[PDB]
């Protein structure tokens, strides 16, 4: 559970926003890409696993689940690739809610930058730092530090 | 000191590798960019601070120290920008050694990908996961969790 992440893809300004959510904490990393391809998703997971102890990724769709490039990156990085089927139905809504909150934040910062990617990183910052009294950034560090010891 | 990071720029294949080192743990994030500009450096720090509690950044040179874009990103992200002057004479050496180690890893994985950026991220992965017996990834999480509590 300290190592379980969910991939999420959303669309804005004709571009794709790829998100990895740390399930237990609600912490996120995100990138803007022109279109979701296996190569991009693979590259994004490699980056993520080099930064956090990623044991399991719940993939966002069947194209990424099938992708030979995505499977190669997961093998390289020691990641168990899983489907993202919400056997828990309170997961579909939780992601939808996160895309909504994310997009709200991006709207709140959008004028602060020309490039969508800049506004997306600002939104990642504001999301991870928001106290709800611990923030996502706090929760992920505590969850994982507890696991290490 | 849980929040202190050092910027480092190194060169390979006619490109720039931008590195942020978490001073206490030796954990790193890195990116490939065409050339170090204030805008790229600013963007890299924004990404970094949204992912980890960055209190202080020791900038890698006087151009980034002066950069009005870099100062604007630091202000936005709550980052104290400082010089990277190695008042401890053993800071020049640690960085030199890290660039050497990094470039060595990149050499050990280089054939595993066409794009330098892919090899750099593999190298980041291998660096952060190496047991030294705790890894850099383990140390940074330990250091910061101890601070949160
Ligand atoms: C990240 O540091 C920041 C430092 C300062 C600001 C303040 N806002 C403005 O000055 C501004 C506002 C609106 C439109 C254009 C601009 C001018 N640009 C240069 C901002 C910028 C810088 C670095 C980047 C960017 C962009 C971008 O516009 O997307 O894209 C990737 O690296 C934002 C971000
Ligand atoms: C991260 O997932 C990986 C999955 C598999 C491999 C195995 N190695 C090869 O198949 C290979 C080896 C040498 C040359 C070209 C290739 C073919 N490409 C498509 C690998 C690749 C994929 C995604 C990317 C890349 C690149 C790249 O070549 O740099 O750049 C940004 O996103 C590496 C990385």
């Amino acid at each position: 559970s300290p190592g379980i992440w969910q991939l999420d893809c959303t669309h804005l300004e004709g571009k794709v926003i790829l998100v990895a959510v740390h399930v237990a904490s609600g912490y996120i990393e995100a990138e803007v890409i022109p279109a979701e391809t296996g190569q991009e998703t693979a590259y994004f997971l490699l980056k993520l696993a080099g930064r956090w102890p990623v044991k399991t990724v719940h993939t966002d769709n069947g194209s990424n689940f099938t992708s030979t490039t995505v499977k190669a990156a997961c093998w390289w990085a020691g990641i168990k690739q899983e489907d993202g089927i919400p056997y828990n139905p309170q997961s579909q809504g939780v992601i939808e809610s996160m895309n909504k909150e994310l997009k709200k934040i991006i709207g709140q910062v959008r004028d602060q930058a020309e490039h969508l990617k800049t506004a997306v990183q600002m939104a990642v910052f504001i999301h991870n730092h928001k106290r709800k009294g611990y923030s996502a950034g706090e929760r992920i560090v505590d969850i994982i530090a507890t696991d290490i010891q």
